[PDB]
């Protein structure tokens, strides 16, 4: 379970087809892809689900089906959302969506009519869903949630397995591959925590360097970091995170540290940094995607040797606030949903080129 697949250099980055697709809702939070006939789901802070058919490529995302929930659904266990959704995650085997935000409850529905087929509350007054991850091939789901609690789910079952404890502040982000394992990012606690749920057992790893102490020990020959925000696991040995300050950091289950970190990674703009808010490694491989709200999609490769990652390339028809990245294969299509406000409500200042829909990217070798 580890990095095979090297296409990193093979990429025709510069020569990606590019398209946008408006949508009328406000603020698109998550966009989740279903991969074997392609498919991408999207959910709205205007509490709307949404099915794409993406599978062709030269055309832009073909929609298919909505639902959109309201105040009607005010209780939590009513099959409707009646507050944000956050996140949105299809199953691996095609069967079902899931969707989950600010009205503490997982609603799972099926992919066939859309329509909600089970809805699990977190049953706590705090438990926002933040971010779902399904382990790949399988239907064990992970929610990450804002009472600092991650849940996990078996959901052929419809029911909540158990209960991870850890983190000390938000769960913002979550990332699981193949294992039956996950990576979870705590923003203000400013670590990532390797959850290995077999083994009852669980790393963590620190950021929140002070720049003092950085620099001290830089003169031996920047920026303060107060969140860490986004995550994504690379392989089963391996993940990035993304902080507030624009670091994308790289990170081996074997070393305290990070193994590598690229400051600023999305440039600057009495100096502020361009956040991470968005990070998608593609599984076992060396290429992964990050996104600001600065212009463009940022595509890096990673070492051979796993110790640094480099920048390949921009896409640059990426304007607004990227909430969520997804990568579909048959020839790479990168999808990002794109608003005008961060996913949590996060204040941003001046978004240049602000709007609503998805972007797409096509591209070759």
């Amino acid at each position: 379970g580890r990095v095979f697949r090297y296409f990193g250099d093979k990429l025709l980055i510069s020569e990606a087809k590019q398209s946008f697709t408006r949508v009328g809702e406000n603020n698109l939070t998550c966009i989740s892809c279903f991969q074997p006939r392609l498919f991408a789901y999207t959910v709205s802070k205007d509490l709307q689900l949404t099915k794409y058919d993406i599978t062709d490529f030269s055309k832009r995302p073909k929609k298919l089906k909505y639902a959109k929930g309201g105040a009607k659904y005010i209780p939590n266990t009513t099959e409707g959302h009646y507050d944000e959704i956050l996140t949105v995650a299809a199953s691996p085997d095609g069967k079902y969506v899931v969707t989950g935000g600010r009205d503490r409850k997982l609603i799972v529905w099926s992919t066939e009519s859309l329509s909600p087929v089970k809805v699990i509350p977190t049953k706590d007054r705090r438990g926002e869903v933040l971010s779902l991850a399904f382990r790949k091939n399988s239907d064990q789901l992970y929610a990450s949630c804002a009472d600092f609690k991650i849940r996990t789910y078996s959901i052929n079952q419809f029911s909540q397995l158990e209960i991870l404890y850890g983190h000390h502040d938000i769960v913002e982000d979550i990332s699981a591959l193949a294992m039956e394992r996950c990576v979870t990012v705590g923003a203000r606690d400013r670590t990532a925590m390797l959850w290995k749920i077999p083994d009852e057992t669980r790393l963590t790893f620190r950021g929140g360097d002070e720049p003092q102490k950085l620099l001290r020990r830089w003169m031996k020959e920047f920026f303060c970091e107060g969140s860490i925000d986004v995550v994504s696991m690379v392989d089963d040995f391996h993940f990035i995170t993304g902080s507030d300050n624009g670091n994308i950091c790289l990170w081996s289950l074997a070393k305290k540290k990070p193994i590598f970190t690229e400051r600023i990674a999305h440039g600057i703009l009495l100096l502020q940094p361009f956040w991470i808010t968005s990070l998608y490694a593609i599984p076992y491989s060396n290429v992964f995607i990050s996104g600001s709200w600065s212009g463009s999609l940022k595509v890096w490769k990673i070492s051979d040797n796993l110790r640094s990652f480099e920048l390949l390339g921009e896409l640059s028809g990426a304007k607004g606030v990227v909430t969520k990245i997804q990568v579909v294969e048959s020839k790479f299509r990168i999808l990002a949903s794109i608003a005008k406000e961060h996913r949590l409500g996060r204040w941003i200042a001046n978004v240049s080129g602000a709007r609503n829909g998805i972007y797409s990217a096509v591209i070759d070798q």
